[PDB]
């Protein structure tokens, strides 16, 4: 059971849920809220290590782009990024990050199987971008990148985030 | 709450939800309806552009997209589409799906295909309330072998979830919705953003 | 409606939902249970075939998959499985899961691992009502570094959704 | 012994060796002649076949090759071919080269291109005694960035080695030679083996 | 100076150079002898190790090599080895070659195979004076399609270059030479450095 | 004709050819001198640019190259550079080489490294008459495993070939030569074309 657009907006009014900045009415529709891309990226530098045992001589310094700059996501490359919006969920809501079909049709994955936003989460969401396509994708802060949907839990989470 | 098999049948009978052609009972079980592969495909031509500027000027984006997308591939009967490792291709479900304003659908792949590397979507798997049409698939082969895909094969599964109420802005009424009544392997319309 | 953590423990206590071995409460938070990695693996050997025809049942499974798979790789502890970028490997969860006819399950990854490119499924992530057993994992490394994986590590997260009613053709019947 | 720049000029003056159009003095130095990129290309269409059986039955091989090779791509002036990382493409030199029976030629790339990942051949770089024609290039981009290739750019270098004597079976006289008088981006003729 | 066809035959007749089995006149032309593919192969098993420390402690390097190399694959008659894009595999020439102290040899691929992406070596293509044995090939498919390789196919070419004099330390006399009298698809012996 | 080990030693004694530091006798055999890996490296930063326009406007090319090339990496003693499959990196030989106007040099890899997928060049492997300096290596790992590279390891081999006479336009006298007296892991200077 997902919250329809009208109940998403009612939870935003009520302060049960908060998304800041708040997307316009045009970006809240069906069972989803459209979310945009922020301005902090990282990439991986493999020459420093042979492997990781499942930490961070391998990550770049945070990359913040100048106005009018794009991050170029090349095919076969994983990059970390953030949502522009901060999201705060109550103890009885779980959220689910999904991509956009327009971007999937060019090969952009906006996550890599972890896509659950936990009850009690508060913060911008970290994105793991992967370009499975043939062409480099120029990514710019502020672009629509995904969508979030919200599922109420059976009851309130005892151990929320 | 997802609809169990029995309730999917009841929504289909009531005409709330439609899937055309309607799958037989054998294809509806648990909490999912199996869907089949259509016969329209599209590939990418990288040599004609350096990149795609996703949120660039509409006319530039549009011209880049038209350069990189192949024409639609239609397979005869007996023909396979060979999906090579590392290649992304667009395909389409045989079935058209129509959802009412108070239901959302979700596309998943099949474990039998996944174990060979076949991804049937690339993180966009939601079918919106008010959707009507064939579903475009973005296949990616993450395995070690080419996979021969044939029209009519079972390619994924759809599940359905009731919304908390009817959507106020369902897909069929949204003025800026890009993919209303989509029929073949439709390329990205990111230029309409 | 996902089951929340307290409601996950209830269902386990009832005994229709079961995970064997039973995870400690430390592993059950919010609306998910963390699951662990088993010690059975499979890789592919490309050199014995040109392709696989996915239009099928069972003729592939066998005459295909069986012929392009490794024998089963069982690791002694102290040993790692090295998952190299761009390689797909088959693994299995440590725990066996049994679902009743009125519940569907869903395997997700862990954000901590996904940030390094670990994909724990490849679009098929639904555990059906009536399902009984260890879950097969299809791992894929989308990152830039090999990842060492060790039997027993926390590898993913399961969440659970009640069905609208009990399924009529559940996995054990079908 | 390779011919030094002075001797390459003497062989060209004597008409022993020909390169058409003849490069200017600025392109002939040390032990090499710099060559330029032509404007014909070819790519591969993988989705039409599972594999190529190199020493299989001639008619099956031939049909597979005709399926997988694109039509010839001809670039206008102003146009680039975009060579993406991991992609193999065929191209052709601007120059036609004719060798006598007592000389062998060798194609190399340029360090400036190599340091970006551009390979101009794939382990076949010998130009046989008796050869006459344009040279087909198999480009592979082993780097991290797409490379815009434009007709007319400097793409590699040829050097030349006298043989111990004139070849008895030079290329122009061999009945089973596959590539005599080649002109565009000619695809593999492995089916003629 | 490379030996022309006629002089290759003269060196073979004189027993200065040997190639066993001796290729027929049809395979010796211009400045080269065509060589054929043997029936022994080796692949790599990545899952057993994180990396190879090339100049590490000998025992650690040796243990890593033994873990990553497959057992020798021997093809029956009729059987193909399928070389998929992006895969490196070891193979061997059908012919054994023996060089005297005053000759060096050079392995090239074939343009017909190169045009499909097949590299027959990975920047090591010298056959040393005093060499005796079958030649190990490191195949890499840089193309878009799997290639079916069959024993006995023509895979490459050898040319031969006189040295300025006889080598004082030819391969057959060097104590630390690793690959003397190699016969199957011998894996790297970098651990002997 | 390549110089045999004995003549390489004579050319070095005569000061015709220089290699600094001079390799010991154990590293000079057959027709080659073994060379060793230096301790400077450079990688690529793809996220800063969409592509490189090889024969575009000089200032655009120059700005793109400055964006995509890393700063020089210098490894301490004990440190390895990890070269992952599919990655291209720039490195340098430990040795500086100086060639006279009548000699050309040729860089090859090692069979031991090739059997693990290490390419030490990307089709540009000529050292010109009049060259003086350390040689930049473009490493590519075509194998399945990361390779740990350490400064000082044996990485390849140089051979030498007399020219038909002294070059009139050797590298040290060419005004437009791009890489005279190169010392570290120098990036492509394709912008100087
Ligand atoms: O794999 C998919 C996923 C979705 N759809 C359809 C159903 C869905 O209702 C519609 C829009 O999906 P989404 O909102 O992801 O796409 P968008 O790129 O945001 O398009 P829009 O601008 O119309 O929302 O596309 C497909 O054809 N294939
Ligand atoms: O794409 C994602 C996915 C998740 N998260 C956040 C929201 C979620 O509530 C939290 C934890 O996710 P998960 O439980 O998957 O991470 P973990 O690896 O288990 O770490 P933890 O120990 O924090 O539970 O990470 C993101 O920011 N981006
Ligand atoms: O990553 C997964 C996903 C699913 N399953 C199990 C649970 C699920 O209930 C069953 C069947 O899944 P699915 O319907 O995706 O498989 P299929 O390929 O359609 O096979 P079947 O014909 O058995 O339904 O497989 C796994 O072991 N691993
Ligand atoms: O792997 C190599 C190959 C060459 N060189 C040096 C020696 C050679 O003499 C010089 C120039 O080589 P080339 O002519 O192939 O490079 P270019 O791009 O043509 O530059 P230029 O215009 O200076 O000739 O660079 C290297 O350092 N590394
Ligand atoms: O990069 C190259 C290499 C060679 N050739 C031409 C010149 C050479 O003289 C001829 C044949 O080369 P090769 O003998 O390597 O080709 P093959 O596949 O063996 O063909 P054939 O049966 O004609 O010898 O092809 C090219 O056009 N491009
Ligand atoms: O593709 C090849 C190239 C060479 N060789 C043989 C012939 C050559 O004379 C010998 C040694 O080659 P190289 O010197 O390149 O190998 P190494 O790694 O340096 O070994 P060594 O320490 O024996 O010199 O290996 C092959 O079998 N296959
Ligand atoms: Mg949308
Ligand atoms: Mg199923
Ligand atoms: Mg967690
Ligand atoms: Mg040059
Ligand atoms: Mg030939
Ligand atoms: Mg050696």
């Amino acid at each position: 059971m997902r919250l329809c657009d009208r109940d998403i907006e009612a939870w935003l009014d009520e302060g049960r849920l908060s998304i800041n900045p708040r997307p316009p009415v045009e970006r809240i529709n069906g069972a989803t809220v459209d979310v945009r891309l922020g301005n902090k990226f990282r990439t991986f530098r493999g020459h420093t290590a042979a492997f990781i045992d499942l930490l961070d001589r391998v990550m770049s310094d945070e990359i913040v782009l100048d106005e009018g700059e794009a991050f170029y996501l090349h095919p076969g490359e994983l990059a970390l990024a953030v949502t522009l919006e901060s999201v705060t969920l109550p103890a009885d809501l779980v959220g689910w990050l999904d991509g956009r079909s327009s971007l999937a049709r060019l090969g952009l994955m906006v996550h890599v199987t972890a896509h659950r936003i936990d009850p009690g989460w508060s913060g911008c969401i970290v994105l793991d971008f992967y370009n499975s396509g043939k062409l480099p994708l120029a990514l710019r802060p502020g672009m629509l990148i995904g969508a979030l949907s919200f599922e109420p839990l059976s009851g309130p989470a005892v151990r929320p985030y």
